[PDB]
DNA sequence: AGCGTGGGCGT
DNA sequence: TACGCCCACGC
């Protein structure tokens, strides 16, 4: 089996290569949200998704456009990616 | 646009 | 086990 770790929840055939993505996954079923924003008290299933959320409060935008003459900055990498693909297109 | 929230992955 | 990235979908 290329993905030995199967989810044993009702009507879920999801499988993974490693054990930790299975645990992360299973927080969908249980609604468990370990991490919490200290600003708006909102809780999140994943710590990385919390840190990006925090930037909605702080206004931090670590991702700059590499295109010349462009000063656009973004909070997440995927936003910069969508922006970069907007230039080349 | 701005961002919630998934999987895949390196370390 | 953990953190922190990329990438992606879908409003
Ligand atoms: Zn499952
Ligand atoms: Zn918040
Ligand atoms: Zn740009």
């Amino acid at each position: 089996s290329e993905k030995p770790y199967q989810c044993d929840f009702k009507d879920c055939e999801r499988r993974f290569s490693r054990s930790d993505p299975l645990k992360r996954h299973q927080r969908r079923h249980t609604g468990v949200k370990p991490f919490q924003c200290k600003t708006c008290q909102r809780k999140f299933s994943r710590s990385d998704h919390l840190k990006t959320h925090t930037r909605t409060h702080t206004g931090e935008k670590p991702f700059s456009c590499r295109w010349p003459s462009c000063q656009k900055k973004f909070a997440r990498s995927d936003e910069l990616v969508r922006h970069h693909n907007m230039h080349q297109r």
